[PDB]
């Protein structure tokens, strides 16, 4: 997981025409509204990303005062995407002289624990939050993806590489895995017990993927998104619920399969009557883009080609560098994300 609060550098600062108390600060690939004169280009500050939850503290955080709410039994503010007078704003960026306990930290430091910042999350469905069997397997990587806005040097340093481009479906991450004599089914954070009502187990039995892992005889984690009815508002307008694969983790080797290895294995499972669906795949992209350009492609058709998708995921063909681009128009349309 993640660095919600980090020391970064003011990029170009541009005037927000009309409202003269404020200006727009570019912070890596993010765009952030600041008060005028608060930073100049090159100044360092603490950048709080969207989804940070910042505890009530009007000494340090008076600009969060009217948006204080109660979340997991604590008073404080969830940082969220906003469009103000045409101006896209995401995150909070405070100059370093507001944090005297950080005067010895360096640019790029992860200061999230030191500052007490927590991660906000949408509530989980009744059937996705079944009965917990244990921890998420520590021998499986989780399905988190780094945002393109946080990868400016890595994006320029990947020009000419080729990427599998998939649609990000808006559901719940799910993992079905075999390790030796154990086959498990997990949600986003816990391994779950099979019951007649558990959504993830039901999806896994319905597309036979537990039999598929038994057939394959390998220590593999199939990872994908469960989507459908009563899951995150069912953007795709499905009947029932279904699993869509986007990754397969080689447990013995501790690396994800490459895109073509993954397609190979999906082909093999379907050939043997284990029909697992894949998230929609678009044309491979040869990278030569800016983050702003990547974000520009995020909007478009989803699995259901008549709805607007959450974004895109990009996976380099060697399976060694992956990132996501969340559609900003999608975050303006749904304010519970």
């Amino acid at each position: 997981v993640r660095k919600l609060a980090t020391i970064r550098t003011a990029g170009e600062i541009t005037p927000i025409a009309g409202a003269e108390a404020i200006e727009c600060c570019h912070v890596d690939g993010w765009t952030c509204v600041i008060k005028k004169g608060e930073f100049k280009q090159g100044d360092r500050g603490v950048y709080f990303e969207i989804d940070s939850f910042i505890k009530e503290d009007n000494d340090r955080y008076p600009m969060l005062s009217k948006q204080v709410i109660d979340y997991e039994g604590q008073r404080g503010t969830r940082l969220r995407t906003a469009r103000l007078r045409g101006q896209l704003s995401q995150g909070l960026f405070l100059p370093m002289d507001r944090f005297p306990e950080l005067a010895s930290n360096q640019v790029g430091d992860d200061v999230t624990e030191i500052l007490g910042i927590t991660k906000w999350e949408p509530p989980i469905s009744t059937n996705l939050s079944g009965e917990i069997l244990g921890e998420f397997p520590t021998f499986i990587s989780k399905t988190d993806q780094e945002a393109v806005q946080n990868l400016i040097p890595q994006i320029e340093e990947n020009k000419g590489q080729k990427f599998e481009v998939t649609v990000k479906l808006d559901g719940s991450s799910m993992t079905v895995y075999r390790k030796d004599d154990h086959i498990g089914v997990c949600g986003r954070n816990w391994e779950l017990r099979e019951t007649a009502t558990n959504a993830q187990w039901h999806a896994a039995r319905r597309n036979k993927m537990i039999e598929g892992l038994q057939f394959l005889n390998r220590n593999l984690a199939l990872q994908g998104e469960i989507i459908g009815e009563s899951i995150q508002g069912n953007l795709e307008k499905l009947k029932g619920q279904d699993f869509y694969l986007f990754d397969i983790y080689d447990i013995d080797k501790a690396q994800y399969l490459t895109p073509i290895e993954r397609q190979s294995l999906v082909k093999q499972l379907n050939d043997n009557g284990f029909t697992v669906k894949h998230v929609p795949i678009l044309d491979d992209l040869e990278l030569n883009h800016t983050a702003e350009q990547i974000l520009a492609m995020a909007d478009g058709p989803s699995l259901n080609k008549n709805v607007k998708r959450e974004g895109l995921v990009f996976k380099r063909l060697d399976g060694k560098f992956s990132f996501k681009a969340i559609s900003n128009a999608y975050l303006e349309k749904h304010k519970d994300r």
